């Protein structure tokens, strides 16, 4: 089902299979960790002993970018299509925004996460974004944020802290968090807020 690229499992999925897998994940009552690796993450994975351990315990590693698909041309069944990890995030919010699935946005510089919430509520109307918080907090604050994420009954956590911080922060709190999908989506808040 998956492809071993220099230690990093990449699931052989299309945009639509990846959106379908993620929809079935919301139906299973456990934390799923989704990551979107590109060639640059796989190179990071070689120097970072811990990051590699993490990329092998995620529930879904979705191939981000055209470069990593190119590398797959060495394998027997190469990766089927160009998936952009940002497109995956947006096509995903399109589908759940009618069904009222609660989304929390943790990350980005001060007031950036709040602006991305606004533009999403327009593009995908009726989307339930239950909370946000900037990506610069303390160990004291972390407990407060996680408490909010859990108590507001968020099913989807979009962590925008960049690689590999986002994938590492999720894995540490993989037992504290009570959401169904926690997906590192680094820097896509900056894009949606129009800052970048
Ligand atoms: C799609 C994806 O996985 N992209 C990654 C990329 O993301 P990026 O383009 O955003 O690059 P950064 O320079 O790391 O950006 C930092 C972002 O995280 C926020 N942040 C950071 C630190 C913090 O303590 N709190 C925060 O909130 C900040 O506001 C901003 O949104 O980074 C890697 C290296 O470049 C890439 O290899 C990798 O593909």
């Amino acid at each position: 089902e998956r492809l071993d690229i220099f230690g990093v499992p990449i699931d052989r999925v299309t945009m639509i299979q990846a959106v379908d897998i993620l929809n079935n994940f919301l139906q299973e009552n456990r934390l799923h960790i989704v990551a979107t690796p590109n060639a640059e993450i796989v190179m990071m994975a070689q120097k970072d002993k811990e990051y590699m351990e993490i990329l092998n315990n995620t529930d879904l590693n979705v191939p981000d970018g055209s470069g990593i698909v190119f590398a797959s041309k060495v394998f027997k069944k190469p990766l089927p299509e160009r998936v952009a990890g940002f497109d995956l995030m947006l096509e995903f919010i399109k589908g759940i925004s009618s069904k009222g699935v609660k989304i929390y946005l943790l990350g980005a510089a001060a007031q950036v996460a709040e602006q991305a919430r606004a533009n999403l509520e327009k593009l995908y109307p009726g989307v339930k974004i239950v909370g946000t918080h900037h990506g610069y907090f303390t160990e004291e604050e972390e407990n407060k944020i996680i408490e909010e994420i859990n108590n507001k009954g968020a099913e989807v956590l979009f962590v925008a802290l960049g690689a590999p911080k986002q994938e590492k922060w999720i894995y540490k709190n993989k037992d504290k968090l009570k959401v169904k999908i926690a997906m590192g989506v680094g820097g896509s808040f900056d894009v949606i807020a129009g800052k970048v």
